[PDB]
């Protein structure tokens, strides 16, 4: 990833992985040594480097959720507060966005990550902790539809609304940088 360009989100729907840790920070998101990276190049297979990996042969940590079969296309991220915090690092939201995550679902996010998300086809949401704790008990093989005209999320364990700055909707909904 790289662009910083808004791209449309309108009504999305796919299946979920959840990740409940407080305060996955930046460098947690995406190693400081992958920064020499230009922003040309693909950061997917960088996310949560420490967590995913077992060596530097790219030995997949077995234990690691992302890895596990029926999680490797989910695209919904559900985690705990405060994810995204630490320094800024714009590369972060590429290693999430290349990696193939568009929605985020969190307690509350680092600022500038919040908008990094926003501005690299990411739509980050802030919901309570019991919705949250909701939706991290789905199914694999659970769909979700996230709706930014209704701000609405649909899932088999209910349905919920969310907030979003009337700004950022009207980027999102259109394609507007």
């Amino acid at each position: 990833m790289g662009r910083g360009s808004m791209e449309e989100f309108t009504i999305y729907t796919g299946t979920t992985v959840p990740l409940m840790n407080d305060n996955i920070d930046t460098d947690q998101i995406l190693p400081k040594q992958f920064l020499k990276l230009i922003d040309k190049k693909g950061f997917g297979k960088y996310l949560m480097y420490e967590w995913r990996y077992l060596d530097n042969n790219y030995t997949e940590n077995p234990d690691f959720i992302f890895n596990q079969p029926e999680y490797r296309e989910a695209s919904i991220l559900i985690t705990g507060d405060n994810f995204g915090a630490g320094s800024s690092r714009e590369h972060a939201a590429w290693a999430l966005a290349d990696y193939g995550f568009k929605v985020i679902v969190a307690g509350s996010f680092g600022d500038i990550h919040y908008n990094n998300d926003l501005n690299n086809g990411i739509l980050p949401i802030i919901q309570p902790k019991e919705v949250r704790d909701k939706l991290a008990k789905l199914k694999p093989t659970d769909e979700v539809t996230v709706n930014l005209f209704e701000q609405k999320i649909y899932s088999p364990v209910g349905d919920f609304s969310f907030d979003i700055d009337g700004e950022w909707k009207h980027k999102l909904l259109n394609g507007l940088d």
